[PDB]
């Protein structure tokens, strides 16, 4: 019943993706969905230098993850890993891990890429962390709406080597599906 | 409600593990559990030459996987992958994949190792295949009963470089937990 | 100096990719390259029924992998893993493992998919087995533009060369795809010479 | 010839491991080794409150990684990933990536855990980023017994050297663990010389 869409975005691609995930999740009667971001780690100075898109979403604390029934994580792909910002935030969940707060909760991952390559590694290396927390891992498989560079691991979008490309209509429907699919799963379990 | 413990074992370590998984799963009111093995791929001649332990369990077909609500896969670790026997069997599930038979079903993995190393890679590379089938992936986290070389990814046992070592009492309780944990999850969903 | 291109192919895509790899490798003077295949596992009646492709390259034995300075492994992606044929074959390298026969030799991997998903996992999950053998792992990263024999080749495949078969299987490797394969072969054969030489 | 041991450590385990690696590397004549650390990310008031360990090695910049023939990366396992400190640092190598600055250089990885789970994933998920940089990846496999400077060292860590901190963090690297670390350094410094030389 409570679903968190937790994301990191520097140039907006994941932020756009996270809105679509939230929309899908919101289609499920039962699901109370909220979107939050992980803190930006770079000082506003270095962020604006690199051309970053200022993020508006409320900043989540590591501790509040425990309140949710499902968490849908969004990260850009950073050389086949989650972002340093998402990795920093997850590194502050050691107290929750020790308590077993996240144990058995639903987890699912979405990503974005630029030139190309690494999106599958980003998603599956994120799963690893969720597994240490004892979270149930939800891939999208081949549903979805309905597939280019898609993966069964989770919704993705291509930004281009430029970062100019915006998520396509089909990438958004996949992202919506993902939110809706895990939300229904969370309601089935929570309900 | 229907739970399959599907395993490959050459020298018995996984077979022993699979019995423990099945026992745990059988503790859940709701769960109809059955143990089956994947076919041995090597001709009986090469099997007996290598010192193999003849497996008794009924041989599963690739097609019957669809009948189950949760599938718990057991494989030895073979240089950080599932065994060639398990990989061969899973390669015959292309018709099910195309049909989406396994989609959204529960999947969970247990393993064994010898000298040491690779068990985490075995489990997480198996997850990959389950994700392509659209299966919900269930790691054990840090429950379990209650941990040596344990992993949150799934139950494991150490056989030694000799292969003489038998699963410990604690490795069996972890394996039982895993069966019981996913079985309760399958009943929660199926019920 | 001795470079083995070792592959598995059901429908011929990896085969074509393997030939590309070997052609690239042959560009390196003092690199002696051979292309071999792992045994088909399914009975030939079932394989031909499946429309499987019959192939010319010699069937490799596990023991002979000891004989090479570099091995470039080719496998179709099978649900984000190597094929069962390749996995069965590598499951027979236990004796090589015990003796350290493959230790410190160069390894590199290329693959093929129907529709793209899982290629990255196939390659990295193959690297794992190579690391158990203590092989040195050669990713292709995003190489210098001008090292590719076909101009405007795009990045997006850092783990190794890949190709798209189509959901159909009817698609064959593009010159862009085969150029990256050729590059991979030339790059690792160059390294094997620099090392062995 | 130039070998960088680049590490992150909160409580000193990777630091000790890094020194072991560098000691092993120094055995290779013509290998010039430096040990540096990635910047700590948490404010020093919070870091000291946490009982974090203050360290002597110089803080590395992303740009200077271009300057080395081999980089041996050290990170504690953090839920089966590298640390956020290491991930933040590598997230700043985008310019090096664009220029191909790290292309074809040797890379290798070592780690540390509290209770063992996830060490394998930390290393292989670090290899991914190195492959994006087109670095050649050096696993340690299960090396020849007699190459280790401490006798009855056991296999079971093919991806790279690891150590156990205890659930407590109070455990320090055993001589058995540090021997494998030393070996890793000596092995990759040997390769870097053979390549660079
Ligand atoms: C250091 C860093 C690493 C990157 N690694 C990759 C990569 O591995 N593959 C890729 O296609 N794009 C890569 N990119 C591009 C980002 O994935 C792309 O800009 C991102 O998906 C944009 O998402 P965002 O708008 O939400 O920030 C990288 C960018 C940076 C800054
Ligand atoms: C080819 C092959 C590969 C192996 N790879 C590993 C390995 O990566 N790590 C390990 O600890 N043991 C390895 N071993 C040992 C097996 O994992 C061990 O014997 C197995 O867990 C026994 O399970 P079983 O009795 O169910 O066959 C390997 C054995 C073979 C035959
Ligand atoms: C059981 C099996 C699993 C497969 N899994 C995938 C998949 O993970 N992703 C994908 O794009 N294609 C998948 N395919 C398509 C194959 O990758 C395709 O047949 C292969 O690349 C053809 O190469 P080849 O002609 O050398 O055999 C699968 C095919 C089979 C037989
Ligand atoms: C947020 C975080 C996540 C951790 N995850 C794991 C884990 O995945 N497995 C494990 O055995 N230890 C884990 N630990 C323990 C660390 O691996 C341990 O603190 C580290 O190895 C110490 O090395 P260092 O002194 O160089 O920092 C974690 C610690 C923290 C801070």
């Amino acid at each position: 019943a409570k679903v968190l869409v937790l994301y990191y975005s520097m140039y907006g691609h994941i932020e756009t993706m996270a809105r679509a995930v939230a929309e899908g999740a919101s289609k499920v009667d039962g699901a109370e969905v909220v979107v939050k971001r992980v803190p930006e780690t770079m000082p506003p100075q270095l962020f604006e230098k690199a051309g970053g898109k200022t993020q508006t979403a409320p900043v989540a604390t590591p501790q509040e993850l425990a309140d949710y029934d499902a968490i849908i994580f969004g990260t850009p792909t950073r050389f086949g890993n989650m972002s340093g910002q998402m990795r920093t935030f997850l590194d502050q969940t050691g107290g929750l891990w020790a308590s077993g707060a996240l144990y058995g909760k639903l987890a699912s991952v979405f990503s974005s890429t630029g030139t190309g390559g690494g999106q599958e590694q980003t998603i599956t290396s994120t799963w690893t962390t969720l597994a240490h927390h004892g979270m149930v891992i939800v891939p999208i498989g081949y549903a979805a709406q309905e597939l280019r560079g898609g993966t069964p691991y989770g919704a993705t979008t291509i930004a281009g080597g430029d970062g100019s490309r915006q998520p396509s209509q089909e990438e958004l429907s996949i992202a919506r599906y993902q939110g809706e699919y895990v939300a229904g799963l969370a309601v089935k379990l929570n309900g």
